[PDB]
């Protein structure tokens, strides 16, 4: 027997010693080597309560790569709050690496294993196990990059759909790739490449799902109301500079003739607003040659308009911010338990 526990973790990785990648580095001397023989326990006839929104091993989570990054991002200049420290700013070498959450003895984490879970409510195959899969802490706003996949259909995830204010997780099941360059010798500006059938596909299947949730209404994308780039725009670092790239032409509800390439203009961008706290960072021009980065967009983060009740439409808005619901979307299906 086992009761809803909340405890200390501990973190496993197959980090290398001898490469100068931050990820690897931090994993080096904060975590130990994953788990060689793992096994999944299988708890015959049990069904369990999870809660995503509502999980400890987020926070943790959180506090990990809060302290991966400022050990590992060294900014030229910080601004936080009055506080102006300055610093020498190398490059450095930046690619996340899976990271693995273990219990400590006394706990065990159960693993969601039903293929059509939301995140909230019951659970009917539950397996118990000592460490998460292989994590990737992909920092990024608006698209969630580089993550799983869901097993059978689009899953929407939310603490509680009818409230506005809570975000909206989209789990696809199909990833689309996205890929982003900034050609070698204005060096600041850069575009990602989307595949526009793939992509609008997939969009329309999206809309499929929002409708059942949402009386089939009418679903209308916009791009953001307002706020700053990190939030107006895709934001994510590849090979350590941080791009910004405009979204408009993915939310284009219109789609036709737009089966082609999308591409979508992007700026490296040295002065951010902060996700770890408040504050702004700058960091130094951005490294020569081919910049570029493949990546698998496998989630979409939205926020619902609110006052639309009284209207036959619903529209959504991409919506990052909180971090903390990147890391819920791989730790959705776990949750820790103290032993009996
Ligand atoms: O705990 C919370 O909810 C808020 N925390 C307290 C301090 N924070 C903020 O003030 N902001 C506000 C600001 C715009 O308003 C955008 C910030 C952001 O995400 N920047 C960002 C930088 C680099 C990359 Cl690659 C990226 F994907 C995103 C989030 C952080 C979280
Ligand atoms: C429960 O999950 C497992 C994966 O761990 C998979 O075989 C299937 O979805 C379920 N299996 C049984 C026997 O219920
Ligand atoms: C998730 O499933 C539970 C039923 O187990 C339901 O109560 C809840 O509303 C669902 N949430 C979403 C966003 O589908
Ligand atoms: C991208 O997606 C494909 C299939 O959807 C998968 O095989 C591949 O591992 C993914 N790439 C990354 C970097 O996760
Ligand atoms: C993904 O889920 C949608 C339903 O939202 C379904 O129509 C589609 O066939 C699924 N794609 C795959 C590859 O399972
Ligand atoms: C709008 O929707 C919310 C949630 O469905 C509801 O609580 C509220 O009464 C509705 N209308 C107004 C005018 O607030
Ligand atoms: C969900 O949000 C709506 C709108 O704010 C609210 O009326 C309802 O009570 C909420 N449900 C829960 C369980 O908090
Ligand atoms: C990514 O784009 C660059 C330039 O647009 C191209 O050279 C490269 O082949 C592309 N890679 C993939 C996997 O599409
Ligand atoms: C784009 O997506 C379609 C449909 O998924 C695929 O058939 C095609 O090979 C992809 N690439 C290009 C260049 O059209
Ligand atoms: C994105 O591009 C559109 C036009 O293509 C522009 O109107 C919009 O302002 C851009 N977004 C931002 C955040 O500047
Ligand atoms: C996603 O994975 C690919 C392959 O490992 C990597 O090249 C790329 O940098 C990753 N993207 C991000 C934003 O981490």
């Amino acid at each position: 027997v086992w009761k809803d526990a909340d405890t200390t973790l501990f973190c496993a990785s197959d980090a290398k010693a001898y490469e100068t990648e931050v990820h690897n580095v931090w994993a080096t001397h904060a975590c130990v080597p994953t788990d060689p023989n793992p096994q999944e326990i299988h708890l015959e006839n049990v069904t369990e309560n999870f809660n995503m929104w509502k999980n400890n091993m987020v926070e943790q989570m959180h506090e990990d790569i809060i302290s991966l990054w400022d050990q590992s991002l060294q900014p030229c200049v910080k601004l936080t709050g009055g506080s102006v420290i300055k610093q020498a700013c190398p490059k450095i070498s930046f690619d996340p690496i899976p990271i693995h959450y273990c219990t400590p003895a006394g706990y065990v984490i159960l693993k969601c294993n039903d293929k059509n879970f939301n995140g909230t409510g019951p659970c009917k195959n539950v397996s118990s196990v000592q460490c998460t899969h292989g994590i990737k802490p992909v920092v990024s706003t608006q698209l969630l990059l580089n993550g799983s996949l869901a097993e059978e259909e689009i899953i929407i995830r939310s603490e509680n759909l009818t409230n506005n204010a809570k975000t909206i997780i989209v789990h696809l099941n199909k990833s689309v790739e996205i890929n982003c360059t900034r050609p070698s010798n204005d060096i600041r500006k850069a575009y990602c490449e989307i595949n526009g059938t793939k992509w609008n596909k997939v969009l329309k299947q999206v809309t499929e799902k929002l409708k059942e949730h949402f009386n089939n209404k009418t679903i209308i994308f916009q791009p953001p109301s307002g706020g700053d780039l990190e939030i107006t725009m895709h934001s994510f670092n590849c090979r350590g500079e941080f791009f910004y790239c405009n979204t408009t032409q993915l939310f284009n509800n219109t789609c036709k003739g737009c089966n082609g390439t999308i591409t979508l203009p992007c700026k490296i961008k040295q002065i951010i607003n902060m996700w770890q706290g408040t504050g702004q960072a700058m960091y130094a021009p951005p490294i020569d040659g081919k910049i570029n980065c493949v990546s698998n967009i496998t989630g979409i983060l939205l926020t619902r308009d609110g006052g639309a009740n009284n209207t036959s439409n619903e529209t959504f808005r991409p919506g990052g911010g909180d971090m903390r619901d990147n890391w819920r979307s791989e730790l959705y299906k776990y949750k820790v338990v103290q032993i009996e």
